[PDB]
């Protein structure tokens, strides 16, 4: 059960759902489209042998900021770490993807969320995982739509929503593009 | 609420959802498999220096359709646009979603459709996201099953959906993989 | 429509949803985080000229399976299928999606999933499409979360369930990451 252009109007005004700054003629038929912050992550570490996800390893991207009105440059084959210029803040009976544009994945430039869903309970910007496959660099503009949200009703409310410890939720209230924190908590056999 | 393989036919039945041309046989447990187009574009321009979300660069692809009969081939690390031998047509209450199939991620043939949905409005064929991450060329065949669509229920009617002035939409009517149109309306800080 | 993690534990709990093994403290607010097993497919054939997914080609991948107490290394734009250390088990009216984990994407661990849902009655390990777009090789942990599984209620039960001849499916009752069965009831124009 997905959300209409309608409904997720009235979670807006309702203030059960937040997007700070929210502008109207972003809604569409089913999703809300987001925008690009200028808080970019590359991959560009040059002492690191290797990816150990059980392991910390801050240094692993660059934070990366263009200077204002300029472009950040995706090169072809690259996959960077970006954000989203809005701060989303979900009820506990909503939840959320974060999807690409076809117009952009036209261009060669796909929006991944691998991990595909925002979690009930979840507040903060939205980490997005962008590459380019196409054969030329892609420049891309802070401010830009960059993606779209769609929202799905829950059964019912998330009994410990994202945030709560029980969750052991990592990224509550994330404001950029936060590094991972896999080696929390992780496991292993 | 995803619709199962008999709800999906009722919607079909009852003239709701348009698919052009329509095989029941390709119904599934929840989702219609779909199939390939004859019509393909190639990441293949050797004038442009970048790639501009805000600008026009209708060059970008060349538009490539195999000889009858014959496949075309997606080579290792290659990303291109194909398209959805059935045309759709949605009413203004339901969204699908154009996933891939699993025999085919097993081959390393990957359609993306990074934008997710299908939405409520939406008359055409789907333009399809295709990357093969194998080691090996992979002959795509015309008329292959490439994926398959899945509905969901929206929540009420869309308001504005797909193809309204208000919506802004680029692609209402396509009949191949139209390059993108993300330079009209395009926005940027 | 999506499974909150109280209405997830209460599939589970009535026996409606199979998940061997079922361990509480991975369920979420809205999915329930997955384990990855020690099966992996590399793509290390030497003797096929290409991939034509109307043939059979079992010889594509390997079938690697680390020393018990290392990883496997993941190499840098390299993919490989892997599989789920539970064996899940689906009941006729609700559909899984298999995604990815926000930590892993922002190593550049990616879960493709390109097919989305896991289909009302199948019954198996669910095969992961795993690609690495860092610089660097990530070291694969059996055992490590790689993924969540998310539940959406069906509109209806499916007539047809996966597994049944009327459906066609190839992959009821795997055990590992199946090679690919594409060809069988491949269709070509
Ligand atoms: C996801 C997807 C959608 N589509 C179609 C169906 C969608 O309803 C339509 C628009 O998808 P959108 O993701 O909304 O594309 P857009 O926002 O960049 O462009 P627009 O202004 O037109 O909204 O494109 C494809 O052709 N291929 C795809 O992979
Ligand atoms: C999405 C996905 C599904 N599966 C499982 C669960 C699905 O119900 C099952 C079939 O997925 P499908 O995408 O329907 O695969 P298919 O159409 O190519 O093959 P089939 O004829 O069997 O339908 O495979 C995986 O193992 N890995 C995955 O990533
Ligand atoms: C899908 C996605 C989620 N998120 C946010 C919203 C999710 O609710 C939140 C967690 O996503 P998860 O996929 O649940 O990440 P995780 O399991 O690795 O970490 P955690 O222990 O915190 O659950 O991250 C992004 O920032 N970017 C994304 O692409
Ligand atoms: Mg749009
Ligand atoms: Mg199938
Ligand atoms: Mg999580």
């Amino acid at each position: 059960m997905l959300l209409s252009d309608r409904d997720l109007r009235a979670e807006i005004s309702s203030g059960r759902l937040g997007i700070d700054p929210f502008d109207d003629t972003l809604v569409q038929p089913s999703s809300i489209d987001v925008r690009l912050d200028c808080l970019f992550r590359v991959f560009n570490n040059t002492r690191y042998t290797h990816i150990d996800p059980a392991k910390q390893q801050d240094e692993l991207t660059s934070l990366v900021q263009p200077v204002d009105g300029e472009p950040f440059v995706l090169h072809p084959g690259e996959f960077v770490l970006g954000s989203t210029l809005e701060l989303f803040t979900l009820p506990d009976n909503l939840a959320g993807r974060l999807e690409g544009k076809s117009s952009l994945g036209r261009l060669g430039l796909l929006t991944h969320s691998t991990a595909g869903f925002i979690d009930p309970g979840f507040s903060g910007h939205i980490t997005l995982e962008l590459s380019n496959v196409a054969n030329l660099p892609i420049t891309l503009w802070p401010g830009m739509k960059i993606g779209q949200l769609c929202m799905l009703r829950l059964t019912s409310p998330s009994e410990h929503p994202y945030g709560s410890s029980r969750a052991g939720s990592k990224y509550q209230g994330q404001r950029g593009p936060t590094p991972s924190r896999s080696y929390q908590n992780f496991i292993r056999s």
